[PDB]
């Protein structure tokens, strides 16, 4: 088999569709995402030309192998697409009309600035490469991109599904290759992060601070230094449901500034229990008070200027 | 080849039946279950019929590429069903009885409200996509709808496996799609939940209880701290178990409830400390005794009110 | 190719053997196991037989695919097993030997009651269908059921690989089945549970006792709920390599009543600081005293109670 | 095809050879490597013999189907091995010299006894079932019995890759067996478990060592439950490395027996506070100055006793 | 199809090249990597010349199995590599242009030695074996060599992907081998690692040092020991990132010297508390005074000669 010839020298036009049947797998950490859709592939092959009249039928249903079918590719995956052809119809002036079900691990790179309130540009690459006797382009036939009303990403919401039009035509290895963009704009659902990682970290945050009305420096050394290892089990928790990042997250920004809190509040602690020793209590009672205001409004302040360069 | 031909204009009618023979590996995290089965299929074809008295042959059995075949495939599966035909027999009047054996991985969503003491309706959907010569409807045979009595489901009750009889039939990309929707009712066995998380995370937080009995400030920011932590290993045990929802887990509610109770239980301790510093200790006595009621009244009363709510 | 014709009206029986080469990966979260054999099978067809005089052989090989072969299945596996085809020999009469070497994944459930010092029978269920030609009936050759010497599973001791001779013939979708059941016999080797569990969870449980030697509420309230964290932390150890059961296991039971232990211990640390407190130290003296001796006694007594009640 | 007629009654002697390429993944809990090597097969076939004079050809290269090849399997492999076959060259005198490039994952039983100072011996088994017509032998071809130089098993040095050059020769389902064992010596790098795993539980048990030199008994019992809970830790870090043994291995030994100095240094200065409340601090002070001599130097004959044992 | 014959004596010359499309799955503990990219060959076949005006084509596309290609592996794969031929291309004077694209698990080692501000020389190996009838040699085409735009490896940054442009010849089994070297230069962003694990285990080390500012002991026991373990939990964290290595990492080794440092502070502590008890507290402020400026003063020097000695 060969490429349908050109009635003058134009390219070949393969229109292309690709509707989702199922969303699944969005691993932050490897930075992939698992599909299962339809493909939709469609390209005019005058070869294939028939009369409805002598063959009795008016499409006719062919096998992979037995006539020219494009090499589509995804860009962006980890192993080659697992396809099933579910349909080959050619109509009589030869436009045939390609549809298989496929299955496919995307890489597609994520933004975790705005960590657990950030939204995604999932991305799946479509592409062709040209051969000697001609070349092949990409087209979107928007008739056959969509998802299903069950398309459901765990953990996300779904936004909405739409292709870049206008492929990207580019030489690569002295050939032609025509690249489309298919786009899954997703927002993260944030809500579950409130009352388990949020809440419970703001907890023991606030707990250490019932240290600023305690004179007694052993029960707040236990008091500092135990929300403190609390708070470097909510690091640890946090961090292995990320990748590492050559930039700070917004939750990563709060995480890390909290520990100065702790930093400090151990300062405070200290200072108070030299200075009683040291028989200047009515100093340490003058830090001290400051504390129990100075904590809570640095706290505030700090949180109000990290929520604003980020968002 | 080629669709059996209609006698009039009426759609194929494709009789189906799912018996399974092995259910295991429901992953509440991946919202997916392994399913391995028998998959039924029963159509008229009568360019296949013969004469019973003629032949002296009852049933004709054939290989799958001899004959047409509809193309059947699951909705919610995560990559195509692995599966082996079993048998495929033809009566005189051509109706064919097809018979595979199946293993597939299922995705289907799962309602966690009321965990560990909630119930989940499993779906398999079955779908046709109907060709250019004849529409496709799909049909269920009950008689070949069941499940063997050895299907077990790892910390799940199994009650029903039963299939909505109507399909659902819609247009999908210029074409007829016939769905049918096979359901598997299952309950979750919550035994093991009460020994392992619920009754420790009672015990831990009844001993923080404990520092109502006590004027020891250090031993009370002991005992109150470090069941705190404690609790912060179960909240986190808990939610590896689990997905993130964008909704209240019965567990979560109570929880994240439980940290607002090791919260109060701080300010008493600290209330109760700086009223004795302060030589007050007949009023540190009186918030103490009130405590002790209040503490288990107001735990037990917004546990009534957290069953309602859910149940 | 069709099953070979009956003589009389008698079923078609099908001698087969497992001959286990390897055992590996016995997953008790999952309540599976890995096993690679020998299937040996083993049946008549006259169509095939020769005289051994005008051939000049005394046997015959030939390709799966140049004879008819029954569809032998596993029952109780998660995909279709890994197969190659070893010898297809046939004797003059027309006896067909075949011999493959298989690989599969088998789901055996598990009775966890007495872990870790119990055992298990894992099947492996060989099925046939019957066609309408004829029945074919499953049988077992003693002399082809066996293992290999050096088949190791590690953690456990392996003691007998039988076979349940007599099949169970029944009904499945309008066609009679036969099943043959291969025994695996397996104890559990406990051995390591005794260092790693067993001990190290006694001996901080005996170490929160120390707290019966001492009035010093501050040192008794940190040797019980120290010990007490220590021992949630063992029985999350545990419940991770086993999965959730609807019944409680002998270790499950022993770490769940630990827990009441330590809650004793709380109320007696609490009730001995509050009589000091309120100047009645020689009654505290008198339940510290007794508790000596009624901690290790009622532990001792509820281990035989449990031990009795599970073995 | 059919296997090579022999002149006399001799046994069909196939020549072996496993070069390795890689060596990956040795899993100590599943005791599994994975392997990545040449497999060279040499046999005699007369039938294939030709003359180098009138051919003018020395060699003839031949398609795997084109002629017959031997049926060789590994024994303890997990599947069975991912081959491509590189090259089959014939001789004239009918010497078939045959080469693959397999990858495969290995079973092999590991000792554990003197982890993580251990040595193993890797095996992989070469096998060749007999078939009716003839007796099928291997044999090793030390000329093709190597590895690559940059052969790397990441945390384990490469000692030798030698073959055990006389075969297994047995009956096995009433046939012949011909079978080969291949040997990988390899030796654990223990550097890393010194600073990661030895040193740090030495420096917590140290530590807990200078509560022999403090009367403050709430300080004693941080010092030693502290200490406790971080070796529990390493206890649990050490044994997820590791599959469960029916013996003690050299660190568990070592770990258990850290135990038993807790569980002493926590009885000490229980009987030292009960001394000094009951007004004997001399006889304490006894008791505690002989424990500074008895406990560092008890643990180091201790030591020295096990060292002795386990090498 | 056999090799292109010889015009003198000379080696056939394959011209080579990778065209990297994705690289991820960088795996530090595997010292793995996963590529998916173009693999172009090159080489002169003369029977297969041809006259442009004759054939009325300037270029012939061929199928695989058509023609003679060169069987070109990768040394350092786990399993063969997953490959889809694109294009097949002869020009009229034999020089054929293969194209294929793949994806493969590449074995490459990593030096850990200054981990996480490390390098790394990614490898990937081509490698051909020599006929009977011919020699084959590899080359480099410069032209065919590079990678995508948007190659990026999570957590690295990629900076050259260049070939060692002359081949190692070697004889391996009596026949030449031609190996290539494929070189993915990459630094790994150590960003993460300053907030998430470098500096929080430094604020803990300088809390312990707030003991150098307190007469407490039971105080002092608390902030050195709570420290510890949390210095242990950041040890553990680290090396589940990292394989086991036969020499110390970088961070490695300051993890491991922070032990000395909670060691001798331990060690302070308990002599000041012990010269308090024995009415030497005059000495005990004269060592906790120098330990206030010799322990951050020896952890900075330290430090830089660490630094010194790693980079
Ligand atoms: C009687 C005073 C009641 C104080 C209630 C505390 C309000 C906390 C609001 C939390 C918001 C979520 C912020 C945490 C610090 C709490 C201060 C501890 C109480 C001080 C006791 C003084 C004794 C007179
Ligand atoms: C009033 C003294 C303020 C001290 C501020 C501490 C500086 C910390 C620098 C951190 C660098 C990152 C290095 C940690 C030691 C901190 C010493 C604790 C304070 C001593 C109390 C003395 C009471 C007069
Ligand atoms: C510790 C600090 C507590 C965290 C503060 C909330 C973070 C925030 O401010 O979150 C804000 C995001 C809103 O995001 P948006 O509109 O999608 O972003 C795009 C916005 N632009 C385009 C205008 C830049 O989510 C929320 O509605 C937060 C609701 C949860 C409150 C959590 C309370 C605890
Ligand atoms: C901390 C709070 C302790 C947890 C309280 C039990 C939760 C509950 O109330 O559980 C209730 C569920 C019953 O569920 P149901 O009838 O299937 O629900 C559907 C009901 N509708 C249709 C009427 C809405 O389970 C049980 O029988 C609980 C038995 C275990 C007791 C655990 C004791 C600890
Ligand atoms: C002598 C009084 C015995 C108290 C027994 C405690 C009952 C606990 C019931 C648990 C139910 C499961 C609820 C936990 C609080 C326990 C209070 C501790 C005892 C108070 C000491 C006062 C000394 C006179
Ligand atoms: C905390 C309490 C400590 C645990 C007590 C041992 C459990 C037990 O009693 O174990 C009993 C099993 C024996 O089982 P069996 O004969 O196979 O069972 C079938 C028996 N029938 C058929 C008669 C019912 O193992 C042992 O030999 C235990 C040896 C290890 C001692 C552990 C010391 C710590
Ligand atoms: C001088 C008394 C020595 C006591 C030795 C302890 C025996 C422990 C046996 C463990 C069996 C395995 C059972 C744990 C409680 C230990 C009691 C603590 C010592 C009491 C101090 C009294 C000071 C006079
Ligand atoms: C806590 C106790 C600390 C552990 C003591 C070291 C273990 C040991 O004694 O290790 C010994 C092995 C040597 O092994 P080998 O010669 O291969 O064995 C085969 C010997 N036969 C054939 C003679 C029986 O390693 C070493 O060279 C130890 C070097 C590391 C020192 C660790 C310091 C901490
Ligand atoms: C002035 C005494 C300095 C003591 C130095 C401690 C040596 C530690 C050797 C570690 C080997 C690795 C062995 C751990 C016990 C440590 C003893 C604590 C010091 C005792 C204080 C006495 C006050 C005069
Ligand atoms: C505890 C000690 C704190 C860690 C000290 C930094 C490590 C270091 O010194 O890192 C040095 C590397 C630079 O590496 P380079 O130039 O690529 O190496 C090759 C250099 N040759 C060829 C000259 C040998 O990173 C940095 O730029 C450090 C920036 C991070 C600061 C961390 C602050 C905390
Ligand atoms: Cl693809
Ligand atoms: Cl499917
Ligand atoms: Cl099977
Ligand atoms: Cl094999
Ligand atoms: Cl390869
Ligand atoms: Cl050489
Ligand atoms: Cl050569
Ligand atoms: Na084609
Ligand atoms: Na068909
Ligand atoms: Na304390
Ligand atoms: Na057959
Ligand atoms: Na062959
Ligand atoms: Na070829």
């Amino acid at each position: 088999v060969s490429p349908p010839p050109p009635i003058a020298d134009e390219p070949l036009t393969v229109n292309t569709g690709i509707y989702l049947i199922e969303c699944y797998s969005l691993d932050d950490k490897a930075e992939t995402f698992k599909v299962n859709a339809f493909l939709s592939l469609s390209w005019k092959d005058r070869r294939l030309a028939f009369d409805p009249v002598r063959s009795g039928v008016r499409v006719k249903t062919y096998e992979p192998e037995a006539i020219w079918i494009p090499e589509i590719r995804f860009v962006n995956v980890e192993n080659a697409r697992d396809a099933d052809v579910v349909d080959i119809s050619v109509s009589p002036d030869g436009t045939v009309q390609y549809l298989e079900r496929f299955s496919a691990r995307v890489l597609s790179p994520l933004d975790f600035r705005r960590y657990p309130f950030d939204s995604q540009t999932l991305h799946i690459y479509l592409i062709v490469r040209s051969v000697d006797t001609r070349n092949i382009v990409l087209a979107v036939d928007l008739e056959k991109v969509g998802k299903n009303d069950d398309v459901f990403l765990t953990g996300w919401d779904i936004e909405s599904f739409t292709a870049v039009v206008k492929p990207a035509n580019f030489a690569l290895e002295d050939r032609l290759e025509s690249k489309l963009d298919y786009q899954l704009r997703i927002s993260r659902q944030y809500f579950s992060y409130i009352p388990n990682i949020i809440l419970p970290m703001l907890f023991i945050l606030f707990i250490s601070w019932t240290a600023f009305w305690s004179t007694s420096y052993e029960a707040n050394v236990t008091l500092v230094v135990s929300t403190l290892i609390a708070h470097i089990a909510f690091n640890i928790l946090v961090e292995t449901n990320l990748p590492k990042t050559p930039y700070m997250t917004y939750t990563g920004a709060i995480i890390f500034m909290i520990y100065l809190f702790y930093f400090v509040a151990v300062i405070e602690v200290t200072v108070q229990h030299y200075l009683k020793v040291e028989s200047q209590p009515a100093r340490a009672a003058s830090i001290t008070r400051a504390s129990r205001i100075a904590f809570p409004v640095v706290f505030l302040l700090a949180n109000i200027i990290l929520a604003f360069l980020f968002f």
